[PDB]
């Protein structure tokens, strides 16, 4: 009679369909998903240092909008900007806004150091009812609105050397009055001009008098500029009116900091990968949650699923 | 005696050479080409909506050059700009020309809506012999050349609210006269200035008096600017001379529209993929016709041929 | 008794570990390295035409700094800029510096042709003690500092047609005096203005009077501009003061030229691939020396080694 000896392999009742080079649908015994397609919905506060902007854009926190005083000198790995954020100070613009936002975001600090600028012969600390703190007239915390002193505004020609080891970031502005009479009222002369320089750079800005649509009841504007001063270089501000003066400098660092627009709530939890939709697990190589990511993240792809076979072809009985 | 039974495979007398991982030349029984290397030479008018610019650049059709009146309010999927196109109006430039061209191309419409601007106290509808229609002096159709009225040009301070659901695109300009006397002749004062603003943006432009080389017998110039006004925002134009005024706004849409530079003839035929050399079939995954494409196109590669084996190794008798 | 016949394969005592799809460490009989990770440390002078900038940036060689006269009319495949380079002329800036540097680098020539500009009614060839040659006061070789003649500076309105087959590159500038009295001293009027135009472009620049920090004992500045003039177009310079005039044009070519920042010494040797660290062999497909390359180079990757098996699995006795 003898014997029979059969060689074989396993199978399962519940196989999974995968793609191959020669067939778009072949059943295997098991597979694993390579695309992360879900988020928790919240941004985990760990292990990156998260700073929720709340009502403040980064730029408003930089300048010192009345609603942003709690942000002074804070650092972040990721600054989270909310869609509801709005300004509540003097109406302003920033030529190149995107670049200033980017460079501050990347620096990852609002560390500010006051300096003693000699603003000889003018009135300091101007305020406005468009920028209140506690119902008092106020202004951006990091800027100094200079006006005439006894109807004189003598030329400013002011120096500030950088004798530090690090670069200094200076934020400053120009005031664009609504009318010729507002110009004379504030600065005691018919126009102004501002030249801000270092040994290696120069910027000059001319105020432009005229009506813009009222924002927080103001038809004038401030335009914001910036200047970086290297170790052993010197900031020189030369102006005859309309200067929104710096009060000091921001530290500028390099590192892994960034900024993200998101309305996701921040949670007490730990996740390396952040998207605007919330944190996502990072076990998988790919993800289809968002092209926008921060941290150790899977790579964004268009597919919502990619199944890797982890078993043989399934050939059921 | 018994029998002989031989297993085998086919071969062909006319095999084709392909590349593999281990050999750059191996003969197989059959192959197919994966690189599209030929075009029809014409651009098929279907199924994309093609607009042939003919003598008009997109920007000339936007502004309303005399040769471009047939383009009013037209839409396109693909605007085709011809190398022979030339201007036949007042000589102009557009700072950022490439961006305005791009944003209009992408919007895919020249839909224009007139608005009733209150140009109080000035002469409207200025014309020039450098911009004729039917031998009459004329001007860009979408712009309004304002000049003095009885040797006065009172300050303009004009508002236009956007109470629509959509964004408005405003095109406007500044006139740069050739001399101080041309300046006084046209505007009744020694210089002008233009500030165009919204709640969230501002642009001011100063005219620059002087000689440029004559183009269509004109040594002055117009410089063209634009402003986008969001729903619930307000356009404000504040000017004292030299304003080339808007007559209304363009609609701005988003969608799949673009622009292509090509001299290929447009034909009555149907092809999904357009290149500057003409339409190409899109059965193949790759193509070497042109890096510039529009529609459902094969991907541009440097190779002029890539043969995919569709049969076994050919081993002839 | 019969015989035994065994089939087998070789092995070696000194195998090498490679990576595969299924195993990160498998020993094979032999392998070859696909990542170039070392350089010679020097840049080979062959076969690309190398121009060592020595003390001169490309822009200083363009303008004609006193230390750069040996560079006149030189050509290069690769201009090598040294970190020690410094300027020794009048302090200047170039708005868009990076673009002018790039376009000259890519052109690959400093070929200069003098032209006879009619600077009627002014003093030519101004010099300064901040820009000495051989202890004499001097100036940039390719620029012409115009000042008043007998306390008059009549308006300049000067033309230069391009009747060549090629494009002309014009370099010119604006002088920004330190004070109102320096302005009057040099130009005999209270301000200047410069409009440089062609049939298809225009640039106007306003001088900005004021103090900048002293560089080589100078608190004023020059700002450098450029203009390209096509065949059959015409350069027109219209100015009333502060013009740093062109002396002629640079040829502008297209080809394979570039610029590299490196402190590597130049050697007498032959290598197709240049990096800032020195030339590297180009037998391998990949390299991890530097992302910055010029010539026929392996592709930059992050890995420092990638071993390709060139033999079977090693199975020692
Ligand atoms: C189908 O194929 C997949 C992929 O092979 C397979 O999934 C794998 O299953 C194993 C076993 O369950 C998982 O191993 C676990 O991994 C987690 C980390 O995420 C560990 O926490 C687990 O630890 C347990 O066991 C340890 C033993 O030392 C203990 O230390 C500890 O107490 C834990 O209880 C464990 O190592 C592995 O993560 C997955 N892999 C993937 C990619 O999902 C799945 O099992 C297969 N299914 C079938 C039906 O065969
Ligand atoms: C070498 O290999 C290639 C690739 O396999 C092979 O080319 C293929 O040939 C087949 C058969 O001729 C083609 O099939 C045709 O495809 C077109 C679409 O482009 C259809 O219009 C054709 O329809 C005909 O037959 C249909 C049957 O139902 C009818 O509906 C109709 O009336 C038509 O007459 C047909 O399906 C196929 O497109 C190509 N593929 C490629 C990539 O070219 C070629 O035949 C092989 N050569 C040899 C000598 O073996
Ligand atoms: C392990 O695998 C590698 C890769 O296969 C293998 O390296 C190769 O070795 C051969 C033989 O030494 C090399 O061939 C030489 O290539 C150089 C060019 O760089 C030539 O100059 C050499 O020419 C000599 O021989 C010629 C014969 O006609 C003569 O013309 C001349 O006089 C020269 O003496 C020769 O062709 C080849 O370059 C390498 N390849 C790589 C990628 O390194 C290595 O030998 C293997 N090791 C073992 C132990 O098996
Ligand atoms: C130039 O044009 C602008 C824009 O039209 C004019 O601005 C407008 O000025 C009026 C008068 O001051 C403003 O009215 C105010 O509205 C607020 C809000 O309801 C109200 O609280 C005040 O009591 C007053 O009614 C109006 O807001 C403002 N509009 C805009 C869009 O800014 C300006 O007056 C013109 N200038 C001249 C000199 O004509
Ligand atoms: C750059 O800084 C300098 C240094 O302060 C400024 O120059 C100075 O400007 C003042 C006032 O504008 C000048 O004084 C005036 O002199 C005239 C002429 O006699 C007189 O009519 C006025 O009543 C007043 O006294 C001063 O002369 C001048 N100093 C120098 C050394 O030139 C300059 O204004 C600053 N630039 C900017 C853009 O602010
Ligand atoms: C400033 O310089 C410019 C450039 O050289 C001068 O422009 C030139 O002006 C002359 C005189 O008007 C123009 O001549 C005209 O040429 C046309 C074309 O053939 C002809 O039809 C007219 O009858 C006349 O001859 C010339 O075209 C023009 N050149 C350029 C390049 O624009 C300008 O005159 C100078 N201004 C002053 C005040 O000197
Ligand atoms: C921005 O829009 C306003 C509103 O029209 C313009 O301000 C107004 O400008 C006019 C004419 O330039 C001023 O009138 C002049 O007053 C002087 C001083 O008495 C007189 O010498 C002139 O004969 C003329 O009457 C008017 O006062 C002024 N209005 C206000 C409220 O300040 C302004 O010009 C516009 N800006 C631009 C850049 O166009
Ligand atoms: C406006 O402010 C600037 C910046 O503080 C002043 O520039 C400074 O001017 C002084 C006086 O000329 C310069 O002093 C010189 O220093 C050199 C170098 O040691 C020395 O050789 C000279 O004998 C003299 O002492 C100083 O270098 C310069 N500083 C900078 C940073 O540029 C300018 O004087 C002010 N203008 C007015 C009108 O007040
Ligand atoms: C653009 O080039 C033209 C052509 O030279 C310049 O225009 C000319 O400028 C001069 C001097 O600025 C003017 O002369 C002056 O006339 C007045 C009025 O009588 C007088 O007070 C002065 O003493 C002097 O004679 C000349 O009239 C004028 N020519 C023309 C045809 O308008 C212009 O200045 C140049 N632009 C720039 C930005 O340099
Ligand atoms: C994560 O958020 C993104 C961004 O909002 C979502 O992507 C959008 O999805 C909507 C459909 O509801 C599309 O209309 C948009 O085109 C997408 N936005 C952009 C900017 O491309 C996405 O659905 C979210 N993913 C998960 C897993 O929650
Ligand atoms: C399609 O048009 C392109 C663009 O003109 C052609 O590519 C050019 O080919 C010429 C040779 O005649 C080269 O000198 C140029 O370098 C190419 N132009 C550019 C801009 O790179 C191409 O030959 C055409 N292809 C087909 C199939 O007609
Ligand atoms: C070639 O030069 C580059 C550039 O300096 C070297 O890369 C740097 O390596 C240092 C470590 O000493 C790092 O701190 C820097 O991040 C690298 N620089 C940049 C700009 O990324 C590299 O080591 C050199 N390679 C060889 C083979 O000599
Ligand atoms: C098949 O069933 C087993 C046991 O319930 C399970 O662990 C495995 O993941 C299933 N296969 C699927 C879901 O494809
Ligand atoms: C943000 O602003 C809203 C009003 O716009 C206010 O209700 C809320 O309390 C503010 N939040 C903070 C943190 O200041
Ligand atoms: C301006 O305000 C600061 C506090 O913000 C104060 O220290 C300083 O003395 C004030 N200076 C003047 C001149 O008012
Ligand atoms: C070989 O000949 C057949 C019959 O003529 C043809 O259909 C096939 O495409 C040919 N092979 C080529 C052109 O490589
Ligand atoms: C375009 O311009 C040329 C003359 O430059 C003319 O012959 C042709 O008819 C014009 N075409 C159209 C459509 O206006
Ligand atoms: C300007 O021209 C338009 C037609 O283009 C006309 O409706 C309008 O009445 C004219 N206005 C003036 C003031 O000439
Ligand atoms: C093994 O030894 C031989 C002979 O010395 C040598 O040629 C070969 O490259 C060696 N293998 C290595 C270094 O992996
Ligand atoms: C470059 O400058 C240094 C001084 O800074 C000098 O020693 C050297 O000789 C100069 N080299 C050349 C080639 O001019
Ligand atoms: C200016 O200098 C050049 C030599 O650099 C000389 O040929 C020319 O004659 C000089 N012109 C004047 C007006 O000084």
């Amino acid at each position: 009679p003898g014997a029979t000896l059969c060689l074989g392999h396993h199978a399962v009742p519940n196989g999974t369909i995968v793609k191959t080079i020669t067939n778009d649908q072949i059943e295997v015994t098991n597979a694993t998903e390579l695309v992360q397609s879900s988020s928790t919905g919240g941004i985990c506060d760990s292990p990156h240092q998260i700073l929720d902007g709340e009502n403040c854009t980064l730029i408003d926190a930089l300048l010192g909008d009345p609603q942003c005083d709690g942000f002074q000198n804070k650092k972040w790995d990721l600054f989270v900007e909310r869609s509801k954020a709005y300004s509540n100070c003097y109406p302003y613009d920033v030529p190149d806004y995107a670049s200033l936002r980017s460079l501050v975001a990347s620096s990852g600090t609002l560390e500010f150091n006051n300096e003693s600028f000699n603003w000889a012969g003018v009135t300091q600390n101007g305020t406005s009812s468009a920028c209140k703190r506690r119902s008092n007239k106020s202004f951006f915390s990091r800027l100094n609105w200079l006006t005439h002193l006894k109807y004189k505004y003598p030329a400013l020609n002011v120096t500030m050397p950088n004798n530090e080891k690090f670069d200094k970031l200076y934020i400053w502005g120009v005031h664009h009055p609504v009318t010729d009479s507002e110009q004379i009222s504030l600065y005691a002369q018919a126009s102004g001009r501002i030249t801000v320089s270092t040994k290696r750079s120069q910027q000059t800005v001319i105020p432009n008098i005229g009506f813009r649509p009222r924002v927080r009841d103001i038809s004038s504007r401030i335009s914001i500029y910036w200047t970086i001063v290297k170790p052993g270089d010197i900031l020189l501000i030369n102006s005859t009116g309309n200067l929104i003066a710096p009060r000091g400098y921001f530290k500028i660092r390099s590192g892994k900091s960034s900024i993200m627009r998101s309305d996701a709530p921040i949670g007490k939890c730990n996740s390396e990968c952040i998207t605007p939709n919330g944190s996502i697990p990072n076990d998988k190589p790919f993800q289809n949650v968002n092209r926008i990511t921060y941290g150790a993240c899977p790579r964004y792809v268009k597919q919502n699923t990619l199944k890797l076979a982890t078993g043989m072809r399934n050939v059921p009985e």
